[PDB]
């Protein structure tokens, strides 16, 4: 109930550590991350060691009240976690073991200029309080931290899972403070993403560009509208994706660029009529030769400038 | 355990700031927000001046219990907030040192009259619980009110955040009471709404405004009502994320405006071919030759005077 | 504590008034509705009063745990409301003042009948405990009934909150009638859905009624067709931004008239076509130059009668 | 707080009844409804003994954590329901009148066979366990059954609230354990229904059908073909109803047959086009007046059929 | 209160069984499903006796506080079950039965690469807390185990629910402590998949390829490409009741082959035209005669293809 006393100036160090359990609900317009793992702590507390042969045991159990367990929290969550006690122990010299599990919700930023192939770094800090007049700081225990192997974040790919060991240090609310930075890495899944959304736009805009070697004006018209009311559909279908964004990300670009696409199109179609109409033939045939080769070479040369631009 | 007595014969004053943390789920259809922040107060009892030398000069860690703690609440919040005890420090002089943090969801109107360029303003409101005996008033410190660097918004960029007075005996209650106010005033990030929103539908526009270069009616026709198709689409992908508003804004006045000019596209193209049919093609001519200069003009016209009329 | 003890065979009357501060959060199919406000209590604890002296005429402040506090119970709330005191006054004399803040989920039917200029009422039952002491009669309290003027209920503008103590019976009891009922007017801003909605329909049929003045079966086709497309789109549009609705209303009434309307339409333009290819171009002409004026006007005829109908 | 001393070696029963007063949100993708209601039990236990002797009293109320209270569970439950005790009494003999209220969100399949025109019964299951060596059954008090006028629910009409007097005893888990039985018999409300979707369909449909009067390839092409959209788009609308199934419904089979029609329609008009350009025209002219009067004889047959099938 | 004595050679063996109930709320996005069971121990203490003899006529005990309880925690389960203890009984020659009821969500993974046809299966881990003095195993007791008749799934069938022992010493601790693994075995119910998704889609596909009995350009165009869109909107029809699955399944397959077959029919109509306006009819007329037969014959062949990929 109480802290110990420092026997001339010196601090308590707190050995953490964290293992994950799993990992779910990757939220990506909330910015959040649902998780569920095994806290553990150990600290060194003489005035609880006892005698191991006068007792006859080698270490003693307790219970979760009655004892002086350091206070520790977490900074980016939206509720306190949800916490139940697994063991306390108390070894012959004096340090203490502890066990724990907790579930949270846990807030991070993400970086949407790669979307379809994008890397993120999701943080948990822990933080403790200087309680009293002894200073508490915080240690890692690098064979307390890990993952296990069923671990399993749908569409996501795990890297590796370490903490910072050296914390961050300062003054709070006229009070000193420690920090820790647990990183987790992760690397999406873009395989499925290229079947269901790229080929697709590509497809009917191919079916939108074969209008060049046709003469009719209405079958023109008709391809060209309805093959963009078919592109507007898509990018409906499409919508269940990343949230606004300060930036410019790379499908953001790529949508604007067919559009752009479109309406060139249309445009190249109506003055094609226009000119025909006028007894002109063959500046209209010069036209839609042209156009016929100076179209994909002009869309493969501006996705290879975008490729660049995002990715160099 | 007991009230301050008035022994000076002086108004009990405090000294409140509150820290941000982070901020989070910012909802449109219940007006409402989270938080997550500390809360520091500070006032003068010196029914416990600590003078004696007896421990180090920090004098302090009173239990919550067992001590006299003004009790201050919160005015717009859905539920009462959650409340752990940090710190309880005294100084040797006599004021009182005292800590907490707390979440709570926070209850503020928000104004979408110029939703995709507009400024909000949060609110958050603190009273103070009077004592018979004495009498207590609010107060801000300057040092103790900031936010951390690290508070995000999704789509949001924080300004300010600062803290003014509101006198006392607010609404019909009159029991001396005197309430604070705090304000944090937030932007809306518009770059990425102009590319995702307003090009392609002045794209789509210039699709349907190219039917008066033609004199074919069937490829007008189909231009025109698929051009509106495609434009009803798009008004429900736009309308998919705008939240949902009992009145008039921008956006609305906008969308009306196009429904009103593929309306008299529709009523000219009509008139066009009927006047043809009737074997006075000059008028026709002379119709259309004037629409196509006569439309871009008064559209211009119009976005300029709603914009006066919104912006001023 | 206990409940004041009779002195002349005197009923206990308890002084009820509900301070309005928030009404929304209408969730669900417009069933559940979330209400937060103040809630003002005044019985007189006379022969019981405490410390009463001129020497000692400040005002007593109380807790809850220090006072008989009545027991006041929701009849339609989905779960117990969570009670938060604010302050209580005890005058020297025998009378008492009470005041606390709620969140609860209230149940009120809502009748979405004549849904753009509808009128609702919400309705808040309150029953009282009773004691093995004499009957406790429950009363209005005029002063302390009222809003604070900034209801943030958008959408809707209030209209008056009264309160009448309405004789019912539920189970089993000699009274049981000490039931309140509070009673919340209000009225929906309709300006915005005219343009929001109305217009745009409006619109859609006059474009197609435009194939009157065409002799063209090919572009009449496409004209009515895909304005019938069209139609389907904007309904859908509309549909999100109204709840469950599982009886009839005017909104539909209209709904379903235009779609017979489109039909009619088809079925003139098909037997224009007929008679035509048949060789009765007098019949035709004749059929359609009707047809153009009687179109509009039984528009309007029906929609006078419906509208009187619906609205008494 | 110890069961009733067995007076003799007869078995402890107890008679209990629902009160009901709101049933809401009758969700069909789960097979869920909410309800909040009274519960009402009574006992008897020589423990509790009154004194007419001494003047005698009424009411007597007492506190529900002084006495022992029979476990009543319920067995078709998401959670314990949310019990707040009302009123609690006893009399002179030594009978408590126990009354509750409680709410909670029950589990019941649904049957979607005839799902317009379709009705349900609703259960709720009580359950007792074997205390000590005291045998414990349930009776039904009828005069504590029943629905005040105000139960209404969205959509659907009341017709009984019964409950079995016969429980169903069986041993579970090396234990003798009772059940008792609560029917609610509710029966849909179809005439909105019709106006709202099977009317526009028919509509369409007729649409469709009247290609048979033209000789125009084009014409009968777009016609039918856009009204293949406009069904798939209205099937999109109304997908808003019963989920997926085991079995077959009623509407499933009507929609499949209305695509089993189209896909005839669009074969006939390909066919009738492919005789014409074969220089063989009265063998087209004879197809298409005969499927004149051949589609909708086959769709009234097919509909009786179906209607007889169902519903007979 | 106090652990059992190592008096026997083995170490303490409990055991295990769960009773199911009901099972609801299956969400796949989440991969998550809420549970509704029993909970039924046993195991031999012989620290406590109560002999037959010295009215010995009370053959079982009941302890609630004074006993020693193993406790069984949930690993793969979101937050902490919801238990309550129903009965205790004790055996004279020192058996102890247990039981209680429980309710909690449960994390497992999901498998969709046969979406319309495949199967799932369920996993509950339990273990135990090691105890200081004696140690303790876990056992299943297939008397114990099983699910009650009214049990449902909407959509699914149960075909099994049996239990196992996994291997002691899991994750990164091997503090002896073994593991429970109870198995769900179900399957999906496809007969309404079949005429709601497949036949419709076939349908459409079947329209689309009439366009090769035709040689109308005009009529060609608008069949092909309104055909697709009308496949767009029935795959956002299909969608919608599809959760997200970040992989590749067997309905993407399908979807995105016949995505290629409407690109192959536009390029090969426009080829068609293209041949026909160069005075080439031969050719021409051979191609399109070659396709009619090529296009089912490939598409079966692909389909048959794909079902041996996925399902061998
Ligand atoms: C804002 C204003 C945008 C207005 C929206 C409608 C745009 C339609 C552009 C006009 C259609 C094509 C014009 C046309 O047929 O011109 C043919 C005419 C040739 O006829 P002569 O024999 O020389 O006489 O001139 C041309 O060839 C013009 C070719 C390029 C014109 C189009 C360039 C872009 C138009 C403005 C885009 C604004 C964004
Ligand atoms: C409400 C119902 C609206 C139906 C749609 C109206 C369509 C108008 C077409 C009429 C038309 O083509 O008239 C051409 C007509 C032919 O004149 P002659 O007698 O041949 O000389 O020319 C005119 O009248 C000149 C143009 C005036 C058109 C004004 C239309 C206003 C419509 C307002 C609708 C509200
Ligand atoms: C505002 C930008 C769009 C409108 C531009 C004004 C239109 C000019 C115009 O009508 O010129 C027509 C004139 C020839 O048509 P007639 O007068 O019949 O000979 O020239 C054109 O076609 C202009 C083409 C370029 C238009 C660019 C848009
Ligand atoms: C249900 C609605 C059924 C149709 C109601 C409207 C009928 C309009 C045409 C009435 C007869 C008529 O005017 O005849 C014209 C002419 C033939 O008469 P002659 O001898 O050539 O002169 O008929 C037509 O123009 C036929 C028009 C076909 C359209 C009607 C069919 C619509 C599709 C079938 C709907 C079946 C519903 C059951
Ligand atoms: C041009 C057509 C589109 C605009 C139609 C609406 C015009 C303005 C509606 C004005 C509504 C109004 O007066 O207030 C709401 C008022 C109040 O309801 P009660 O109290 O029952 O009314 C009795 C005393 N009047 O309701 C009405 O009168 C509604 C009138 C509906 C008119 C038709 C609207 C639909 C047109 C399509
Ligand atoms: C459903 C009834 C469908 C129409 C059956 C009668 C019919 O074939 O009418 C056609 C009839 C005779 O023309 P032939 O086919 O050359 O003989 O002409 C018409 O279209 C008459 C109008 C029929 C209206 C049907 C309304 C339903
Ligand atoms: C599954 C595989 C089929 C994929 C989709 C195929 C659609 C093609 C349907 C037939 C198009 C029209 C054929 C046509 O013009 O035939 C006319 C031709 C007339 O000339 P003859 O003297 O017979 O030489 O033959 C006929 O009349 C054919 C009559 C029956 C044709 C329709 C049969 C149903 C089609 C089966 C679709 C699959 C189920
Ligand atoms: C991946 C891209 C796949 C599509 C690329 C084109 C494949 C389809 C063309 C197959 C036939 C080509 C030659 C042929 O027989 O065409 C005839 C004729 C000329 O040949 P002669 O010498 O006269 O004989 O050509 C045509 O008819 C041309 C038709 C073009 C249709 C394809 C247009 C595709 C649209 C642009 C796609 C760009 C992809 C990058
Ligand atoms: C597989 C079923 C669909 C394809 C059937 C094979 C194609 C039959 C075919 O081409 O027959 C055409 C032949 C006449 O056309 P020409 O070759 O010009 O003589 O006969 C037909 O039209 C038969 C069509 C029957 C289709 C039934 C499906």
């Amino acid at each position: 109930v109480s802290p110990p006393p420092p026997i001339a100036d010196e601090p308590l160090t707190v050995n953490t550590g964290i293992y994950l359990i799993e990992c779910y609900s990757l939220d990506d317009k909330a910015e959040t991350f649902k998780v569920n793992a095994f806290l553990s702590l150990s600290w060194k507390d003489r005035r609880l060691a006892f005698d191991p042969v006068r007792s006859g045991v080698r270490v003693k159990t307790y219970e979760p009240e009655a004892i002086w367990i350091p206070e520790i929290r977490f900074v980016n969550v939206e509720n306190a976690r949800d916490a139940d006690v697994v063991d306390i122990s108390v070894s012959p010299d004096g340090t203490v073991q502890y066990l724990e599990r907790f579930s949270a919700r846990v807030l991070s930023p993400l970086d949407f200029r790669r979307y379809p192939f994008d890397s993120q770094t999701l943080h948990i800090y822990l933080i403790v309080r200087s309680v009293d007049t002894r200073n508490i700081v915080l240690a890692v225990d690098l064979e307390k931290v890990g993952k296990n192997d069923d671990v399993f974040l749908t569409g996501w790919d795990i890297e590796s899972f370490t903490a910072v060991v050296k914390p961050a240090n300062f003054a709070l609310e006229d009070r000193l403070e420690s920090k820790l930075d647990y990183q987790l890495r992760i690397s999406r899944q873009y395989f499925s993403y290229i079947p269901n959304i790229i080929l697709p736009m590509l497809f009917i805009l191919f079916i939108s560009w074969t209008a060049f070697w046709s003469t009719s004006y209405e079958a023109n018209v008709t391809l060209v509208v309805s093959t963009l009311i078919a592109h507007i559909a898509f990018n409906i279908l499409v919508e269940t994706n990343l949230p606004k964004t300060p930036y410019m990300t790379y499908t953001g670009a790529i949508i604007f660029m067919i559009y752009l696409f479109y309406f060139v199109a249309v445009i190249e179609v109506t003055v094609q009529h226009y000119l025909k109409v006028e007894s002109q033939p063959a500046r209209a045939a010069s036209i839609t030769r042209a156009s016929r080769i100076a179209f994909p070479v002009v869309f493969l040369l501006a996705n290879i400038i975008l490729a660049f631009l995002f990715f160099g």
